[PDB]
């Protein structure tokens, strides 16, 4: 599509990321007032308590949502209908500023203080750092079925991916970021990123060479991006105080 739609939010301030379930629950993280909320397919304000700007929010098939708690150095749990959120065993997080969620329920984490991602397997206690080099305030996150791992390297203007267990990062053929803010990959392998400072959101689709912009219109630093099934994309839009869908 080429025509936006404004979700049905309200008393968003400076939304800073977003998740959609497989049943097009959409999940976002209100950094402006310290909270979650979530729209099914009237808002809900999510059962966390003491959050500090939270940055990225990640939910996976069993409605269990992850959420990246920035200023508190953490990243909490709610499992579906719980009334009590858990903080996960990460340790010397700094900053956290994105997650994401695989198939398997392995958790990972962009690392934003200390320049690194790191991921909590599925019934493990004890999390891993993925092999990055170069990175410098990784934004966000994004992990495929195949277990590959993008990150958009806000810092040095790049978006990298790591194939499972591999020691290779890609840099992918964007042009022209500003920031990026927020990496999400769709079925195909079409990779989306919100490229804050350029107020747009780009697409590198599966096989290309080069980039597209897709066509929404008035976004303002653009923080975060879900995409789902349908290739439906969400995305924050930070500045203006709301969240867009394209079809």
């Amino acid at each position: 599509s080429n025509t936006q739609t404004v979700l049905p939010f309200t008393g968003l301030n400076k939304p800073s990321g977003v998740a959609v379930d497989s049943a097009g629950t959409v999940y976002v993280t209100d950094h402006g007032n310290n909270r979650v909320v979530k729209l099914a397919a009237t808002q809900t304000v999510l059962p966390f308590t003491g959050l500090n700007t939270p940055s990225g929010v990640a939910v996976d098939s069993a409605g269990t949502v992850w959420v990246t708690d920035h200023g508190n150095n953490r990243v909490v749990k709610l499992a579906a209908g719980s009334n009590t959120q858990t903080v996960l065993p990460f340790t010397g997080l700094n900053k956290p500023s994105g997650v994401a969620v695989d198939s398997a329920g392995t958790v990972y984490v962009t690392d934003h203080g200390n320049n690194r991602v790191v991921k909590l397997a599925a019934g493990s206690n004890t999390q891993t750092v993925l092999p990055f080099t170069g990175l410098n305030t990784p934004s966000g996150v994004a992990v495929d079925s195949a277990g590959t791992v993008w990150v958009t390297d806000h810092g040095n203007n790049r978006v990298v991916k790591l194939a499972a267990g591999s020691n290779t990062q890609t840099v992918l053929p964007f042009t022209g970021l500003n920031k990026p803010s927020g990496v999400a990959v769709d079925s195909a392998g079409t990779v989306y990123v919100t490229d804050h400072g350029n107020n747009r959101v780009v697409k590198l689709a599966a096989g290309s060479n080069t980039q597209t912009v897709l066509p929404f219109t008035g976004l303002n630093t653009p923080s975060g991006v879900a995409v789902d099934s349908a290739g439906t994309v969400w995305v924050t839009d930070h500045g203006n105080n709301r969240v867009v869908k394209l079809a």
